[PDB]
Formats: C-alpha cells, sequence, structure tokens
RNA sequence: CGCGGUAAUACGGAGGGCGCGAGCGUUACCCGGAUUCACUGGGCGUAAAGGGCGUGUAGGCGGCCUGGGGCGUCCCAUGUGAAAGACCACGGCUCAACCGUGGGGGAGCGUGGGAUACGCUCAGGCUAGACGGUGGGAGAGGGUGGUGGAAUUCCCGGAGUAGCGGUGAAAUGCGCAGAUACCGGGAGGAACGCCGAUGGCGAAGGCAGCCACCUGGUCCACCCGUGACGCUGAGGCGCGAAAGCGUGGGGAGCAAACCGGAUUAGAUACCCGGGUAGUCCACGCCCUAAACGAUGCGCGCUAGGUCUCUGGGUCUCCUGGGGGCCGAAGCUAACGCGUUAAGCGCGCCGCCUGGGGAGUACGGCCGCAAGGCUGAAACUCAAAGGAAUUGACGGGGGCCCGCACAAGCGGUGGAGCAUGUGGUUUAAUUCGAAGCAACGCGAAGAACCUUACCAGGCCUUGACAUGCUAGGGAACCCGGGUGAAAGCCUGGGGUGCCCCGCGAGGGGAGCCCUAGCACAGGUGCUGCAUGGCCGUCGUCAGCUCGUGCCGUGAGGUGUUGGGUUAAGUCCCGCAACGAGCGCAACCCCCGCCGUUAGUUGCCAGCGGUUCGGCCGGGCACUCUAACGGGACUGCCCGCGAAAGCGGGAGGAAGGAGGGGACGACGUCUGGUCAGCAUGGCCCUUACGGCCUGGGCGACACACGUGCUACAAUGCCCACUACAAAGCGAUGCCACCCGGCAACGGGGAGCUAAUCGCAAAAAGGUGGGCCCAGUUCGGAUUGGGGUCUGCAACCCGACCCCAUGAAGCCGGAAUCGCUAGUAAUCGCGGAUCAGCCAUGCCGCG
RNA sequence: GGAGGAAGUA
RNA sequence: GGGUGAUUAGCUCAGCUGGGAGAGCACCUCCCUACAAGGAGGGGGUCGGCGGUUCGAUCCCGUCAUCACCCACCA
C-alpha cells in the first residue's frame, strides 16, 4: 500500500485548490470553521443528483459558493423552492452574502466520484462489481476519455475473504504531473459493511 | 462430478416450464456406447507391460528358376439349406398390430467339371541367406598353475622422549610398563598405481599386474566347397552380480550385528575408538534384482556430418565389423529416437489391460533355512500415473549491486543523567506497538481534566442528537446553606415572539427544570471479517499488452545472450518488432546570468552629519520574488564498431552539477476498531457520565536512543566581529531602575524586509591553570530565592554557599558515514492556562 | 551450451 | 602398630624437586544469532585441619582426621 493522494500530489499546482480564499492569522480556523460544514452539509442531502466538486469564493464579508453538481433539475426546486431556499436556509449558522450557483455538467461519466458514486450506488443494490466496473470503466473511455482505472475493494459477495478488484484499460501514469487526472472517493455501507470505492480516469496532457 | 459452511435455478413447497401419455418413473439383466481383450480394431524407453541371458525339441515362418499332383484356394452347374424368422411386392380384417399369397439373396456341407497365379507337397537345378577350407587379426572372453613389486598390519633388536590418535570441535581410546615418527630383519594375507579412455571382450552376470598350458566366440581377405542346410522358438537344459547357506580352511585391511565416546530435546543413526560374521580359497547350494539401453531376437529399405577401437586393399582414398556425439524425412502425449531407431515392413517368442489390496492368500514345483517361480479374488478408492508449462520455495550453483566485507573517521558496549521498553510490584502501575519493519514509537503534551487506569463520592433520558406526552414555567442574569468537589436543597429577579379578546382571561413555536418514554452512549471485543491511511522488499527494477513466430496445447519468445549504466539505461545480436505501467523527465530548493520592481541595503559619486545608513538624495551594487536564457556528449584531440570511455577547450558547472518531494505488479492473511467510518457479539440502572486524590516518573535488575565526559588541538576570566532560517498586539519585549541572580515596576516600537525574540558558540587577542584525579565533568544532597497558573512532595526551571561520585578511553561484539558528507559548534519552529520539547522537524 | 566421470534445526 | 600413598573450587583434575591458586563442565549477564555450538567480565577456594624450619611453603619436616592396599600381635 502506496501511492498517495494523486490531487494531493496535484494541488499546488495544474488543479487548484477546491476552494479559493486567502486568510489572515488568527482567522484562518475561523473561517474554516463554518466552511467544512458548508460541504458536510451537502453530501448527503443534495447528493442524489451526483455531487463531484464544491468551490468557496471569498475575500471578506461576502462568500460565494459555486457548485459542480450534474442533475440540476432536482436540486432547483419546481421553481425555486429548493435552490433559492436552501441559500436562505443556508446563512442561519453563518449569517453571511448568501451566495450560490449550479455549473452544469455536459459529459458526467468523466468524473471520477461520479462513477465511484454510481458504484458504490449500484454496489449498495446487490449487483456485480467485476460486471458493474466493466461496463464502468468502458462508458467511461466511451464517453471520449483516453484512459481510465477503477479499483474497490472489500466483501466481495459477503464472502469472509477480502480482495480487490481491477478494471482499467489504458494508460493512467499517476507519477507525471501535467497528466491531468482526477481521483474518485467513495463509500459503501452495505449488508456486510464497508466497501473502498476508487477511480482513475486520465484525460490529457500538457 | 458434486450442491447445502446465509443472501441455494440442485434440499421441502408453490407458480411456472420441459418430456411422455393410459401411461410415467425406479431397480435388475443382455448387447452397445467400451478401439476398455483391439479379426476388422491397441500396445510393452519414462505411463501396466521385453522373459536376467544363452542353447535348443515340437510348432510357426521362409531366397531364385522349371515341371508335375491339385491338399488349402477360386470359378460354373446340381442337391441341400424344411415351415414359420429377416427381405420385396400384392391382398384380408372399418386401418394398424396380426395375418394371408407369392418371389428372390443365401452362410455351410455333399457331388460333378474346370483353373494353378499364391500357400502345400514331389523331382530337379542356382547362388545373396547360412555354414566350412587357406591365410591372418585384435582383444580385462574364460578355467588352471606359478611369479613380481608398492602399501596397510603384526613379531624381534638398536636409537629417542611426553605425547599419539581422532574430529566442525572434543571425548571414548592408546601412551612413563617406553608408544606416535625411524633404521635393520622377519612373518601374513588380500588386491594390482601410471598405462587406463569417453577404449576393448563376451549373450548376459560380469572381466584390469606379469608368464605359460588348455579353451570358446567373432572379424578381415582369398571368387575354393556344400547348395536354402535359414529365423524365431512354448516346454526343457546350462550360466547367472552382490548378499545369504552347508563342509573344510585362510584372515593383513575394511566391516553388517554388538559395546562405548560425542552432537541431540532424546539419537536404537550420520562423526569417532574397538570389533565377530562376511568380503579371500576348494566343493556343493538359493537363482534374486534399477539384470537398465527399464528398448527380445533375425532380415531388408530410409540423408548426412563427426572423434575413435579393429582388419584389408598402392592410401588426408575405397571398403568390413563395433562404441560415442549433433542432426534428413518419419514416429511420440511430449521428453526424445534417428543406418547401433522408439522410422517404413515381415516372421517368431514372452508380456500388458486403473491405482491400493499384492507380487499377497490358497494349491503346486522347487530350496536345509532365508525364500523363489507360477499367480487370482472379496473390499476400497473417482483417482493413480507419464511428459511438459507458469509460479512459488530451497539448508543448489552463477553473475550484478548496495557502508554488505574490507581502507578512514567518529561514536554505542566501559562511568553518571534524560526517554522508552521487558520483568518485578503496588490496589492501578490503561491500551497498542514485537528482528530487520517495537522500544526519544501512537505522545508534536502521564499534577488534577488530557485519561482511556485504580480508590472513594455522586448522576442516571443524561455530557450529545432527533421525535412524541404531562406540570411549572419563556428565555437569561444573580446567590446562599451544606456538601471535599461534583452533586443536593433553596431563594431574588425577570417574563419575550405569533392565533383573538382593551379588558378578568383561552391558545401556540422555541428554550429550561422536574416525571414515561423512542433513545442514544462505550478508548468494550474481533486489523483473522473491513474501508481508508502507513511500513518492508524498495528506489529494488521489475509488472505487462498489440501484431508476428515457435509449439496439439497449457505456454514460450518479446523481457533471454555479450557488454554498459544508478537503473528493462542503452547498444550489438537475437524470430522479433512496438507500446502501456514503472527509471528518468514535466514539479520544488540551491550553482550562473537577464529583465521587471525599490520603506532591506548605499558616501560604490555628492551635500548635513551628535562621523549611526541618522538625512537629502539615488536603484548598478546588497537583498528580495515573478518570468526567462543556459548544460544537450554541444565541439574538438584520441580510444572501444555500438552505447560508452581518458580527456581538453569554452562555460559557473560536463557527462545525473548537488538535495527535496514522486515510491509500479505484488508478498508480509504486515500495523493501526485507540485518528475516523463501519459488519457482527456484548454493555444500557451500567462496561454510559461528573468530581477529589493516586498511577503509567513505582525498582535488586537488563536492553534500546540520546545527553556530559573521563581533558593541554585543554579548561576558566575579560575584551573584540560574521549569520541562514524561523516566530510574535492583547503578544513579542528593547530600554530605565531595582535586583550580587532566575526575575520585579515603568514603557519605546511592532498587527510585522521596519519593531523586537536576539546575546549565537567554535572563532581572534590577553592573563591564569603546567598533568593533577586537576580552575576537566557536573550526579547526589542541605539551606536559600525569583519566576505561571485554583494548586508545584511523588511529579518545574534558572541562580547562590557548597557538597563536588564514578569517570585515566572501555572485552566479546557492534553502529552511521564516500563531500560541505562524517565530526564539532551554536540558532529557530510546531500542540499552549501549565503541562512531558536534550526526543521531532527545520537553519547555519 | 550440451555429456562423461563443500550444508547445525524443526 | 609397621610403610606407600592421598586430600585443593560445587566436580574430573594440573601446580615443579620454594617462590601472589589455576585450566575446563555447571551458575549470572552481554554478543552474533530464534534456539545452541562459541567468545568477554565478575564471582567463586581454611590447598583436610595443627604446628615447625624458611625472608618467603600447594611442594621441606612431625603428629592428627576420613579412607585404600600389604604383614600380624591380641591373653
Ligand atoms: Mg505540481
Ligand atoms: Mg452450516
Ligand atoms: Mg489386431
Ligand atoms: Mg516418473
Ligand atoms: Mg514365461
Ligand atoms: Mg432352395
Ligand atoms: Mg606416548
Ligand atoms: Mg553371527
Ligand atoms: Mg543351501
Ligand atoms: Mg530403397
Ligand atoms: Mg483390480
Ligand atoms: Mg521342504
Ligand atoms: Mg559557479
Ligand atoms: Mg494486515
Ligand atoms: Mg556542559
Ligand atoms: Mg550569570
Amino acid at each position: 500500500g502506496n501511492k498517495i493522494h494523486p490531487i494531493g500530489f496535484r494541488l499546488g499546482i495544474t488543479r487548484d485548490w477546491e476552494s479559493r480564499w486567502y486568510a489572515g492569522k488568527k482567522q484562518y480556523r475561523h473561517l474554516l470553521l463554518e466552511d467544512q460544514r458548508i460541504r458536510g452539509l451537502l453530501e448527503k442531502e443534495l447528493y442524489s443528483a451526483g455531487l463531484a466538486r464544491v468551490d468557496i469564493e471569498r475575500a471578506a464579508d461576502n462568500v460565494a459558493v459555486t457548485v459542480h453538481v450534474a442533475k440540476p433539475g432536482v436540486v432547483i426546486g419546481r421553481g425555486g423552492e429548493r435552490i433559492r431556499v436552501l441559500r436562505e436556509e443556508l446563512a442561519k449558522l453563518t449569517g453571511k452574502n448568501v451566495a450560490l450557483n449550479v455549473q452544469e455538467v455536459q459529459n458526467p461519466n468523466l468524473s471520477a466520484p461520479l462513477v465511484a458514486q454510481r458504484v458504490a450506488e449500484q454496489i449498495e443494490r446487490r449487483f456485480a462489481v467485476r460486471r458493474a466496473i466493466k461496463q464502468a470503466v468502458q462508458r467511461v473511455m466511451e464517453s471520449g476519455a483516453k484512459g481510465a482505472k477503477v479499483i474497490v475493494s472489500g466483501r466481495i459477495g459477503g464472502a469472509e475473504q477480502a480482495r480487490t478488484e481491477w478494471a482499467a484499460q489504458g494508460r493512467v501514469p499517476l507519477h507525471t504531473l501535467r497528466a491531468n487526472i482526477d481521483y474518485g472517493f467513495a463509500l459503501a455501507r452495505t449488508t456486510y459493511g464497508v466497501l473502498g470505492v476508487k477511480a482513475y480516469i486520465f484525460l490529457g496532457e500538457v
């Protein structure tokens, strides 16, 4: 077991942070405090739409929160009795300049978590792992991709053992910088217990 | 075959689906499938199978030509082959089954007639097969008798002393009673060094000194003879390694069994000290085998190349007989065989039919016994077996490398102290961590809480979250008594927001307290049930794919071979050619420079200077942080083809310039339920929760990692310069005074290239100490202080008067380190009310 | 390259 | 009684014809390895007690004590 966080190795170059603001000396935590629950609030409320990203725009007092979901037709509400009441009911913990965005998605099956999200959702239902990833790592490559890799591990079949799995076609040069590869963090509470659904999706270079 | 070890298309039921249907299934039997008794239609190198070999009777089989008889054989006719059976047609039952009428095939035998290619037999001829005659050839083929030398062992004489012998090591053992080693003499046995080999000989078993007598087998040439006399061979008969046996001997060495020594957990063994049978000879037995080339004999045909043994022929030439070695086609499951077949055929012999039982039991023939030959079955298993592929593993080798061995330094192990660890104990000394991967590790926070441990006190819908019922109330501030604290009881206030009503007065959302709940909660258990994260191999250099090729196929090649490098890095070659993950490189810090920009810096040029970069002033320089050029074996002198190497110039640096981060497929069923999430078991009047105190610092011990040293390159005192990085407003602390000192009061500047922490030590000068247990070291301990927080005994510093211990260079061992590295000297950070910070991470 | 003729322990 | 001889660690035992008691096994620990071979430190002794010579005794000398062997003298 090795290979540290690819994004954690990216980070300070290529893909920039999942947030964006300077912070002063003793106000860092003070902002990070409620910054995290913002994310933690939605990673099980906004889920049934496929969440993969959440920026945070700040500088002073005013905060601009941008979400990156693929299925917005349900988070927006029948006319606003969601997206505009989610804002108002978001200040209740942090009286800040309530701002929001919703960035569209043209090709869902190209974001690493969305797969791992789809897989776990598909793993929870009694489905065929090896043959729910083979379909997956193919429809990834099908959507104009040029490489992929989706590793899962746990109690496959509920048997007492715990072998991981494989489902990959092509190149995933994790060790290179310009590669630009997104990484998926999933989780699956199940009958037997807890899984570990990962995913790599190579994309391009330069 | 197997399924069921929680989520069953196999079990029991249903719904449904499949197949048959007045039937459907089970069981039993016959044939098949079973090319698995092989006539069609098999095998015997390694799978079950070649007799241990030879000789040979009956039998089977047989070269060329000519003639006869026609026994087998073939052809035609005739008889038989009954009917019913099978076959074809036509008809009778209302079809069909059933039946009827009729017509052929005909295996087989008898008779007649005919044919003679083949097999048989008779007569005759021929020369390849076979044998013989002449001349020769080689040989560990064999039996008998003798004879030679070296070496072990023993006996005798002389000389000489303190050990010999044996093993990984020692011991049993021998030895002052004269050994081991020596010289002289003598005895007695077995077996033959070099030649000697991979060679020769025989049927096999087997055969190795020399000479001789007898003796077998084979081979070459001579154109002589016999003229198919040939081959195989059931039964029989003979030979038959070693061991064992009987009777007589011989016995130097070795040595089963027996005894002792030692290793061991024990050693009925391997190693050693003795040692009987035996191995040796004559005779007579068992007759067994990895008797193996695991390959029966005989003959013919199917390419070669190549060393050699042995004949012959006017000869690096031809030819005959053998033993080895690669390989044509062919064969095999492959390995492999290959003119000496496992190839293509013929003849004959023995043998085989899953493994275990079993080479057994019975019967029989042998043998003195040990045993041998012949040679089954009941029962049981769903495999046993052979070859080859991948991988793992190895107390198999080979190569490459790494502070792994060596050259050098410094240090642990030697003393005292900090930390952690094992044990020991206390009531608790929480848990985890276990060679390399634990032990200055989770801890980068063990005075209380942290805290998970002990003891006591107390709380139980709570310290928390969601939801419901009921009383009081909103909320929220303040206090007291007691009680160690927590907790318990009580008091003063105060009284909001929405549906009405001004009003006396109904209601509701939130929040709080008291009661019933649903509940949550647990550092409880399983890292062997997990997710995630981490270490090791290991920065090792490997992990694989597409096409092609080799193989029946698994698979191999590619990745292997030589060389080179840090490297699967690269080159040559290669039935391979390319690629993906990995090395590298794209990222960061340093070495160089350009520009941009000037609140640090600058008289480098000037103008005031309390002669300070303090100022005016300026941005080359200092420094700072953004993008960029630059180093690619680029060029040249040579070397090895090749990559590469000795260079050299220019360049700052040259062959990776020097560090960081990055760690593939995979093992370690590795570490972590105690960072967190989570299955399952458990705890829920407590295994949950709060407080005071105590404990992980306890100590006869031992280890791990560090700290000062045990001193003259040394140690004190005074004076005199240089940092790089990092950090800080409710904090950093200048500076002033006070303090003989840690520090106290006042307070400048700084939310930060400015202010500060902050004085850096080794360094330089100058004086002392002149080898001492020292003016080296500070452990322990008495007394005395300031310094933070509710509170400093176990369980803080710094400082003063001291007390001043071992320590004189450290055994077996053992540790890191190949360059600004090692050592030495010092400067920061990170958690924080205080608190585990000499450990860690950074800097010079 | 093939062929012939130096380990302590579950 | 007469004379030969011992006896030392816990043990089987050396010391040389006088000059600081020692090699093995066992015991404690440390090492390389996990065991066990194997090394380095330390402890361990009334040289059987008692004496005499000697500057100085494990050894020179004389009685005891516990043995062992041999030859009797016991009315
Ligand atoms: Mg980057
Ligand atoms: Mg069961
Ligand atoms: Mg046949
Ligand atoms: Mg075999
Ligand atoms: Mg027979
Ligand atoms: Mg007839
Ligand atoms: Mg001797
Ligand atoms: Mg005997
Ligand atoms: Mg006999
Ligand atoms: Mg021919
Ligand atoms: Mg059978
Ligand atoms: Mg008899
Ligand atoms: Mg330079
Ligand atoms: Mg594990
Ligand atoms: Mg000091
Ligand atoms: Mg002072």
